[PDB]
């Protein structure tokens, strides 16, 4: 056939459609290419199974279903909240891929594969924030996004072959194999596959760097605000089984560590929505109920021991954090203090109580070490300082420091690393101005949302998006974000070396290069506090 | 008399002499005016008895004896060591005063009274670095210095009335009463008497702001690198007794707690040089064998309880610290590592051993807090960082942070405080380069030594001398170091507020104003570390 919009995948034929990007430029899109058998009925919790081949031609012109998940109604129809809520119908049948190619269709181009992050409980590839149209048309790259099972439906673990765990990761893995097989027909290059994700999506990307089954399915990796060594990224096999039995109990099912086949069978019987809506029990800040676990097949050792032994892919890494990683999660947790309102502050007394609520597992001597490390000593009682203190102690421990650790290990094992610190507030930020540059703020800019003129981004912000969009893309191409010509509009990004530890600051009016970021506090969490908790355990 | 150089004191008549400052400017000087009975034999260790009235006229024209003390023979004839060594004959007969008045002799000008510091074991007002002429001639102020008993001869304590302790402080006090009684005859204003000292001398100055006795004798105070809250500035009456009995044993006499009167008797019969040369034994860094003690008369409470309540003179204060306070004391103690030579460095392993030796009293969980607080987490194993970390951990604990505490307690008691940070290296510094700005470097500049045409100070340093001489002088005049006209060559020195905590950096090409200085580390010692030691103790 001579129609370019149709493509012959290894399992059948699909038809795409030509759509114009908000930039005016046009791209070809294929939306909702099935990569697996719908994981319904007896297949729930279990690993994905390759899609059955189909007769005739399939219309891949519609954004696919998103996986069954919780919806965020906490702040109602607040744009800053609803933008992360699913914009397609919720279904168990959600395992699909989206492919976007620039026009004219490139001969053989690098492919950027987006694994979304939703803390392993939420998310969809169809979110308007992740728009491939802009990234593809502007950087001349194949942009690909996959859907993966999320929450317990994707991460329930019991130890039995009935609930093996990491089902969502296997969903991603199968989708990666699909890309190697089929991406060339779109103008892709199965050799040059760059994985990029944010938060839990970046955690995923990192696990694919570690995984045996995922090793030779991609080339490079970009990791936004995520790391496999993060406290929330994994959960012990023992806890994961208890979390599952708690879900069984809360939903009405039998809960007995003796007979687990009864639990899974009953759980496969209950409603998907009824299932996901009961996962949330007594959890502290930044801990999610159903996440990856060391299963033996996808991962046979904790990311700690994989990093320590150097057992991870040898390839280039682009990673980094935002300035206020903590605030987002403190806003949803800990809700009476830090309300969604302008000019929020924290009294010294309130701050003292907060470090107890935000680190519920430490002994007090460790708490006092936390209060000392995170208080501003020029002005200890300052209400602004004490609020920002809460952001940093959450943001460092759960995000910034883990990204640093992963970036360092990769560097000292001989790999080229490119670290960033994202310091940019959008003018049109819907959140209170004390929140600053929060978790996931960079996403709008990497996907080239400022280029959409219907959203009144400033002209400087439009240049800024194009700037980091370039860094990202030509890292995916060359393994180095810096252009070949070394331009003025694209400042130099030094390699994050094992000794130097340099990062580029990504902001409007800067080319600043620091060392870190936040090396002292990251040493506090990784070095000092562990040995203090070890000494004061009795 | 019609001879201006002759002065009628309340105990007799004295003849001075007119000489030139090194600058050329001429001043009248009175050297070795006796303010007390020579504390010899029976009067040893005891308080000073006032001067006995003398017949005729006494030629106070020769620099007085220095009190009996040890001489620094550690580095030989090295100028950096010998400048602090006594330059007049050593005698127990040493209780004298020096008065220097400018010409033309002014009608009630300000009075700047210098109390030297030598860790209460050494020092003399006769040192070439304490030359008054330049200060009097260049600032039009009456400059007064006093000799006080140092070491055991001035600070031996046994609880007995024959060894009541603080003898050296009562020496200082009696001399202050002399100045109040007589300074008008020399052309000074008795109400405008300003005390200023360095190290132990500054500690002394602070103890006069606290003391019941010295309370009303002076107006203002200047405190250079010293405060009464410093760890080395006092001892438990209980220790002091043991130190005394340890000396009594070492010198070869009865060391019996049963009767102390038998010990004091012998000590009064022993050679003074023999006494001062046997005081040193088992002592860590920055702790001196015979220092002030809470006696009931001069001080009835620890400077801690005194500062806590608010019982201290309500006056202006000009205080501060140098950048590298610790080095000097680490050069002498801990002498195998950190030799007196260029480009010395400390390995991480050596640094780990040093923190053990320099803080010999802490438990080990505290040492882990110290190694963490004093390490460059940018580059932890840096040999330069590990050497400078040694300076800072000594300099903060024994000096900078105690100055900070004192100044802050005065600020929040509603007094005008002016904090400095001296950051200047003289071009002709005899010590190695790595030492930087050490303890007592400011002295040369406050006393106007650069103005001496025979010495190799640069023209900028000569300006910098006059600048800090001005700040010092018109503080002693007005109560504020800033010029009334608010000039541009003499930058503004903001007030050290209990809230702002601003300090002025005293350096060559800087007018910079910071906060603290070094509040983060000062809070480590004053807030965090004691509560850690409390938690980890059993
Ligand atoms: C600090 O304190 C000292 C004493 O502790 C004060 O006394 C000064 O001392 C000297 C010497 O004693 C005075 O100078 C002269 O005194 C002489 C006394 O005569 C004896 O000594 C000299 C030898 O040194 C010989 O003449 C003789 O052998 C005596 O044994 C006199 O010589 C002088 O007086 C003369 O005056 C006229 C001129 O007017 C001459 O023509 C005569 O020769 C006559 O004898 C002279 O006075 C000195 O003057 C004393 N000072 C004062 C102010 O009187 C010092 O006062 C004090 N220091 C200072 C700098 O003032
Ligand atoms: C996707 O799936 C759909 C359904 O599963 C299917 O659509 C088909 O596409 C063809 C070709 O594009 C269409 O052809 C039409 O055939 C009818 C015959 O009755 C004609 O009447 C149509 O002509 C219309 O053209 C104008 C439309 O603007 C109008 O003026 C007026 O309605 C005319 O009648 C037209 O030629 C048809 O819609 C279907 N047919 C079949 C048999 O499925 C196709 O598989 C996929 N479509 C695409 C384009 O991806
Ligand atoms: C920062 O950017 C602004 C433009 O908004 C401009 O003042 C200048 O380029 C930068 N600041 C400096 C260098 O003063
Ligand atoms: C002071 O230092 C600055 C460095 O920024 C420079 O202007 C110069 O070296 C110095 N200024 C003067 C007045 O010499
Ligand atoms: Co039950
Ligand atoms: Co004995």
């Amino acid at each position: 056939d001579n129609d370019p919009l149709v493509v012959n995948t290894d399992k059948g034929r699909i038809r795409g459609i030509t759509v114009d990007a908000p930039s005016g430029k046009k791209v070809d899109v294929w939306l909702g290419i099935p990569y697996a058998q719908p994981p319904v009925g007896p297949l729930r919790f279990r690993h994905p199974r390759p899609a059955e081949k189909w007769t005739g031609v399939l219309n891949t012109t519609t954004p696919p279903n998103s996986c069954v998940q919780i919806v965020d109604t906490v702040f109602g129809d607040f744009p800053g909240a609803t933008m992360w809520n699913p914009n397609t119908p919720l279904s168990e049948d959600c395992l699909y891929i989206n492919v976007v190619a620039p026009r004219p269709r490139p001969k053989n181009a690098a492919v950027m594969l987006w694994i979304f992050g939703g803390g392993f409980y939420s998310g969809t590839a169809t979110l308007d924030v992740y728009d491939h149209r802009a990234l593809a048309s502007e950087e001349n790259v194949i942009v690909v996004s996959l859907q993966y099972r999320v929450a317990s439906l994707g991460f329930l673990f019991l130890g039995t072959p009935e609930a093996p765990g990491n089902a969502g990761l296997f969903d991603q893995n199968l989708a990666l194999r699909w890309v190697r097989d089929n991406i060339h027909r779109f103008g892709g290059d199965p050799s040059r596959v760059t994985l990029f994700g944010e938060s839990a999506g970046a955690v995923s990307v990192s696990l694919h760097l570690l995984s045996a089954l995922s090793r030779d399915l991609f080339q490079r990796a970009i990791l936004q605000s995520g790391s496999p060594t993060a406290p929330w990224a994994l959960v012990s096999r023992e806890e994961a089984t208890l979390r599952a039995l708690r879900l069984a109990e809360a939903v009405g099912c039998p809960h007995e560590p003796s007979k687990l086949s009864d639990a899974v069978e009953c759980l496969r019987g209950k409603d998907p929505h009824v299932l996901v809506n009961n996962e949330w029990g007594t959890l502290g800040i930044c801990e999610f109920p159903f996440v990856p676990v060391v299963d033996g097949a996808f991962l046979d050792e904790t990311p700690q021991r994989s990093l320590a032994s150097g057992r991870f892919k040898k390839t280039e890494i682009l990673t980094g954090s935002n300035t206020e990683e903590g605030y987002y999660f403190i806003i949803y947790y800990l809700t009476e203090l830090l309300r969604k309102e302008e000019g929020v502050t924290v009294t010294r007394e309130e701050f003292l109580q907060a470090v107890r609520e935000l680190n519920p597992y430490v002994n007090g001597a460790a708490r006092q070490a936390i209060v000392f490390e995170y208080t501003d000593w020029t002005e200890p009682d300052n209400p602004n300082s004490n609020r920002d203190a809460l952001d940093k102690m959450v943001g460092d421990y759960h995000f910034t420091c883990n990204v640093n650790e992963f970036a360092q290990r990769y560097a000292e094992e001989g790999n080229n690393v490119y670290m960033y610190l994202y310091t940019h507030r959008s003018k049109g930020n819907p959140w209170p101005r004390w929140t600053g540059v929060m978790h996931g703020d960079e996403i709008n800019y990497v996907f080239g949302e400022p280029l959409n003129p219907t959203l009144g981004y400033t002209e400087d912000e439009k240049d800024f998006s194009r700037k980091i969009m370039r860094y990202w893309s030509n890292f995916a191409k060359t393994g180095n974000p810096n252009p070949n010509t070394a331009s003025s509009e694209f400042p130099e990004w030094p390699k994050h070396t094992a000794h130097g530890r340099h990062y580029l600051e990504l902001g409007l009016n800067t080319s600043f290069v620091g060392r870190g970021p936040r090396l002292r506090q990251c040493a506090f969490w990784k070095k000092y506090l562990p040995q203090l908790v070890a000494a004061t355990s009795n």
